[PDB]
């Protein structure tokens, strides 16, 4: 379940620990996952994502069976690197999942195009011999009103129709109510003048509908064809949540209706091939994503807010495209080795009818951009060829060479190596060392000079005047040489290991620092605008220790811990920080297997100190409560499992048994009349009641 650098998390493990909703609840608590933004605004901080080793949750790539999921590139990229989304892992419905790996580091580099911090591939129950099927049900309770409670019930039905065709469907409904639109009350940050009366936002509330179809066809004894359509939807319920925390009548109208909607549309060929000199797989992945939310302003503090001049809803969609092929090759040589080919396609086209409609009449105009009806359009397609070298120097010791090539057709040419070596010492020991150089295409609004974005000053890096942010063509990609070396003891159940790994950051992408030219004309002060760009940072460094320990305490009862503790994220360009996460986080579970059908499951999470950036967006020290930081804190639960048969399984317990909870203040950086948050940017919901019930052929 732990190896270093890679992390299984298994059907069974689903069971014991249900999340609410979405997956990032049990993903979180694998060694080096953090639940973090992006960026260190806060901005949108109740809309945390799997970070893999502080490099953010944009580097983290989700797949489903091994096919991407791109859908959170339909959301706005905002100045400070936060998008409006709630991320990519709830398209997959828990109950229906076989297993989910975690790859991190240079493991994961490989994979390419986002896989700097690493990859996350959820992986499905697929068809059987026989044919079965289930019936999952879950439902939570909270303490406290204010919080959202949660229901859950997802069906799936597999098994053949023919010797030769099989088949898997499965169809979750789920919905996570909003918190209270009030729920931080006396908690918020000091808010005076026009901004006094307004709140920061609880968590967001969503519906979802999730249906999947697959038919795999068997041509061939050494030939499988997969078909598979997948159709979801998640439509939000609305607590107040805004960009800069500022509020407006249309804002508080929409307290608790629906102000996004995303619907995710996936279609797949697979053709699998498995004969005496090697194995193949490619597949055609067709994701449509249209992302349908309210009018939001560009500028300033109307950067992430409801619009009440263009009221009602736009559309951005999203169409992604993937192709992969691969064979691997059995090779007998000096060495008993294995050579695995592969080439890659990808094509993201985005229409976004909002995000390049900010005017120039304010600022002066831009040499090279229209102030006015600029193209929807952005896109990018990636090539891809890679070999991998799975290479027996002698029983016990793996060397893992590969190389990835990847020709983006506007940022150029990535050549992404990579050497993964493991070593038996002992039996019951085995060191891992790996250093690969991992590759990150700009994102298309980063990409984009179309792109704009405006304040008068209070935004603005090393000025108060008005500036302009806009897209640049001309970006590298972000590559990162990802090392980690690590030790496991491993022998009769007893796990012990520690990783260091340390990711080096060349190229980040980011809103500017210097002016790189000023505009003309405009209006009074705000006239002739300074103009940064999206820039590469030459250099940023991530450093932490990854640890796990099992110990078999009797024949009924394991007792597990995974320790990430984080010692350096640092921006070597301003030396702030890259992500806020705690500084360490202990998750440890103990499981009695009390009976032949009963088993029992106690847990705590230890959080360390989190700290907030120390520059706000001119680059001058932040003051006053924008340096609160959050206390190290714990989250204990108790859970069971009674079997009453082999075809029904009923589970109950308690997360935050002592009602630990935490509340949004706000962003982490003062503006006008709205006081800065630090650290304390996210709500930790309070003690939670849950039942479930699983029906099983
Ligand atoms: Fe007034
Ligand atoms: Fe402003």
């Amino acid at each position: 379940k732990q190896a270093p650098g890679v992390s299984i998390i298994t059907a069974e493990d689903i069971a014991k620990r249900p999340p609410s909703n979405d997956l990032s609840q049990i993903i979180r608590t694998m060694p080096g996952v953090n639940l973090t933004g992006n960026s260190s605004s806060g901005q949108r901080g109740n809309n945390r994502q799997i970070d893999i080793r502080g490099m953010g949750p944009e580097n983290t790539l989700i797949l489903v069976d091994g096919k991407p999921v791109s859908s959170r590139n339909s959301v706005r990229y905002g100045w400070r690197g936060e998008r409006d989304s709630r991320g990519d892992t709830n398209w997959v419905p828990a109950d229906q999942v076989e297993r989910i790996e975690v790859i991190r580091g240079p493991a994961a580099a490989r994979y390419g195009n986002g896989a700097a911090g690493g990859v996350v591939n959820i992986i499905t129950k697929q068809a059987g011999a026989e044919t079965h099927g289930n019936l999952s049900v879950y439902s939570n309770f909270p303490q406290h009103k204010a919080e959202g409670a949660s229901e859950r019930m997802s069906f799936g039905l597999n098994g053949p129709l023919t010797e030769n065709l099989s088949y898997r469907v499965y169809g979750n409904i789920a919905k996570t109510d909003s918190d209270d639109w009030d729920i931080n009350a006396g908690h918020e940050s000091n808010r005076t003048g026009k901004q006094a009366g307004t709140l920061p936002a609880g968590r967001e509330g969503v519906r979802n509908k999730d249906i999947d179809g697959l038919l795999s066809w068997r041509l061939t004894p050494e030939q499988t064809l997969e078909f598979e359509a997948g159709f979801s939807r998640q439509g939000n319920i609305y607590t107040g949540d805004t960009q800069n925390t500022n509020s407006n009548n249309y804002v508080k109208q929409m307290l608790g209706h629906e102000t996004n909607r995303m619907y995710r549309e996936t279609y797949s060929v697979t053709h699998r091939g498995e004969w005496d000199f090697g194995s193949s797989l490619a597949y055609l992945q067709y994701e449509k994503t249209r992302n349908s939310r309210i009018n939001e302003g560009l500028a300033g503090g109307t950067e992430g807010i409801f619009d009440p001049n263009n009221a009602g809803f736009y559309t951005a969609t999203l169409r992604d495209l993937t192709a992969h092929g691969e064979v691997n090759l059995p090779l007998h040589l000096g060495y008993e080795q294995t050579l695995t080919l592969g080439s890659e396609w990808t094509e993201q086209k985005l229409d976004d009818p909002s995000s390049n409609t900010q005017n120039t009449e304010e600022g002066g105009s831009i040499p090279g951009l229209a102030g006015k009806n600029r193209s929807s359009s952005s896109s990018a397609r990636i090539f891809s060829l890679f070999a991998e070298d799975n290479i027996e120097l002698m029983p016990g010791t793996m060397l893992t060479p590969g190389l990835r090539w990847d020709h983006h057709d506007i940022v150029g040419d990535n050549w992404s190596p990579s050497l993964n070596l493991s070593h038996a010492l002992t039996e019951r020991v085995t060191l891992k060392a790996g250093i690969a150089r991992a590759y990150k295409a700009p994102n298309l609004y980063q990409l984009n000079p179309d792109y704009l974005l405006y304040s008068r000053g209070q935004g603005c890096y090393g000025q108060s005047t008005s500036c302009y942010l806009r897209g640049n063509d001309g970006l590298k990609a972000e590559t990162s040489v990802n090392k980690e070396l690590g030790i496991e003891y491993s022998h009769d159940g007893l796990v012990a290991g520690l990783t260091y790994f340390r990711n080096d950051y060349k190229n980040k992408i980011e809103s500017g620092l210097s002016p790189v030219d000023h505009a003309s004309g405009g209006k009074g002060d705000y006239a002739n605008a300074a103009i940064y760009q999206w820039e590469n940072v030459p250099k940023a460094v991530v450093e932490g220790l990854e640890g796990t320990l099992t110990l078999p305490l009797a024949d009924g009862l394991k007792w597990s811990n995974n320790l990430t503790y984080m010692l350096q994220s640092k921006n070597k360009e301003t030396g702030d920080v890259l992500s806020v996460t705690p500084r360490y986080t202990l998750n440890s579970m103990l499981d009695w297997q009390a009976t032949d059908d009963l088993s029992l499951q106690a847990t705590v999470t230890w959080y360390g100190k989190q700290k907030p950036k120390k520059y706000d967006y001119h680059g001058d020290r932040v003051t006053g409560s924008a340096n609160d930081q959050l206390s190290p804190y714990a989250i204990a639960g108790l859970g069971g499992t009674y079997r009453l048969s082999k075809n029904l399984s009923l589970g109950a317990g308690v997360d935050n048994l002592f009602d630990k909870r935490l509340f949004r203040a706000g962003n982490a950086q003062g503006v006008v009349g709205i006081d800065g948050a630090g650290a304390a940017t996210y709500n930790e919901p309070g003690r939670t009641f849950y039942t479930s019930l699983t029906a099983s052929f």
